[PDB]
């Protein structure tokens, strides 16, 4: 077992509280095999909403995989209470939004999508269904008259 910390950078222009909402928030990953290495070739997603009871008190999973290169079956876990928004403040710095348990599986590449909310860092005005895909989001804040954005999301993984 291992924890690993996801942390965001983002340039944000009139936006704070962005934050991966819901039990069914998709995190696209690509992972890797602890035992033989071998790294997904496509983007899979896990979700809160997946969890299942491992047997013998070992716990719980995200995702449960049994490796097609070496059969070991490998899990890994979302920890819900370590989800944290990227705000104002955070502004171009890293900064972790969340972090995985990994028994066997172990993230080596993220790809944010949808699902993502966030607000005007004055107005309030709520903006969802944030699509991140790009690494660049733009919209218009009627409550501020301010242009909003997110832009240039990059990422890195600190093992803890
Ligand atoms: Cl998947
Ligand atoms: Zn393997």
């Amino acid at each position: 077992m291992g924890k690993i910390a996801l942390q965001l950078k983002a340039t944000l222009e009139n936006i704070t509280n962005l934050r991966p909402v819901g039990e069914d928030f998709r995190w696209y990953l690509k992972m890797k095999c602890g035992n033989c290495g071998e790294i997904s070739d496509k983007w899979q997603y896990i979700r809160l909403m997946d969890s299942v009871a491992l047997k013998g008190g070992r716990g719980s999973a995200s995702m449960v995989q049994k490796c097609k290169l070496c059969a070991r079956e490998n899990s890994i876990e979302i920890l819900s209470s370590t989800i944290k928004p990227y705000n104002a403040e955070d502004n171009e710095n890293f900064k972790t939004i969340v972090e995985f348990e990994c028994r066997g599986l172990e993230p080596v590449d993220f790809q944010p999508q949808a699902g993502f909310a966030a607000e005007g860092v004055e107005s309030g005005t709520a903006f969802s269904d944030i699509n991140l895909q790009e690494k660049d989001w733009t919209d218009y804040d009627e409550k501020a008259q301010e242009s909003v954005g997110i832009y240039e999301v990059t990422h890195q993984f600190v093992k803890c």
